[PDB]
């Protein structure tokens, strides 16, 4: 089982950020680090048994958070299938998934029930203040807005984002990706200490080429901590990551 | 112990292709798929236990071939530790090795008796019937040829080397790498079939970042006979590659 495995690795209160929550960082890669097939081909990385494994991790988590690639590319449900609620947070700058709230499944979920009603984080003043108040009423969904003083090089703050969920009573969140979101966050560092605490990487035994989508980060990175697990067809890394 | 994991992928007779000796592809890589640290860089991806299981791996092949670029960066020995002979091959198509002949470590090995004379491959004519005469007297040298009729889109055909190499009763080669030697490797087909025999893939729980050697195909590659192992500190894949 991947249940003692993950022991250590679980959302713990052992944290040297504690404006911040927990911090997992997951995805599932190619061997040669894609995340994601070429256009127009069908991406096959993760079997079952990560599967599973990624259910069991999100019923510890008290929020979920992915970006709008991974919401276009996969229309995924973001709820927990042990059950247990789990709050999307999706980092949208602009809002663009607006267009397609009609269409998406974690909207439908909302409504439904079957999951909690999602938070786009923005920019501040993207969304009118009489639209989310129709939005909320429509559709369940918050608006978290991010000041510019906390937009750097035209990036919204990792410290501030993960901020503002801990201030909203989020004391875990598990980060499920996009290749831009895991390159920063591999790299990023409050004062030598690395946001993320609790690093889970599903390996595919398959090859997906180079138009697929990579994920490598900016500079080389070490681990801590690591330990492997592997099923009938998938491997699983978790570690932390060095001071 | 990695031993009995590794039992169904040693060389062994189920070979749909005859005429080639049984070929293993194997490397170490980083999460993100490099293979060698940046340029002024330390390269650690393989721990210990898995070192281990490439030399294990050596002592039940016939011969090792890497190429140019290996060789020019790591100056390999290419013997096996266990004491068995294995009989290193270097991929040097236009023979740049030529003026560093008396400096490479696995020339110092074929002539103090810890390694085998080596073989150097490389288009036919590079190297002077002269030169040749003195190389194979001076240091044990071999040079074996590629005909133009086997070189294609101007890159050896992999087939016709690896029939050589089973000609003069090589039975079986474990490829150790060049990325560009894996990247062709992994997507070689003659009439659908796989050269590659077994693929072995040592991962090391570190990242490399965007500007180390990289390893992907040109396009998807899929495996069968998936099998994982995974020690204290690093996880390996053995496979086969579909038809």
């Amino acid at each position: 089982s991947f249940v003692p495995f993950l022991e250590p690795f679980i959302p713990h209160e052992n944290t040297l950020l504690p404006e911040l929550p927990f911090v997992t960082l997951t995805y599932a890669q190619s061997l040669d680090s894609r995340i994601a097939a070429k256009k127009g081909e069908r991406t096959v990385i993760s079997h079952q048994e990560t599967k599973n494994m990624t259910q069991y991790l999100r019923s510890k988590h008290d929020a979920i958070l992915v970006g709008v690639k991974t919401v276009l590319a996969d229309d995924p449900g973001l709820n927990c299938k042990l059950g247990t609620p789990i709050r999307p947070i999706i980092l949208d700058p602009t809002f663009q998934l607006l267009s397609k709230i009609a269409s998406l499944k974690l909207i439908k979920l909302g409504l439904s029930g079957e999951g909690e009603p999602p938070v786009f984080i923005t920019r501040k003043g993207v969304v009118s203040p009489d639209l989310q108040a129709n939005l909320r009423s429509d559709y369940g969904i918050s608006i978290v807005e991010i000041a510019d003083r906390d937009v750097h090089r035209g990036k919204m703050s990792w410290f501030a984002i993960l901020k503002i969920l801990k201030d909203a009573e989020i004391h875990s969140v598990m980060v499920e990706g996009g290749a831009t979101i895991i390159n920063d966050l591999l790299i990023c560092r409050q004062n030598s200490v690395p946001l993320v605490a609790s690093l889970i990487i599903t390996v595919g035994p398959v090859y997906l080429g180079k138009d697929g989508v990579e994920v490598t980060p900016a500079r080389s990175v070490k681990l801590g901590n690591v330990r492997w697990w592997h099923g009938i067809q998938d491997a699983v890394v978790a570690a932390s990551l060095e001071l």
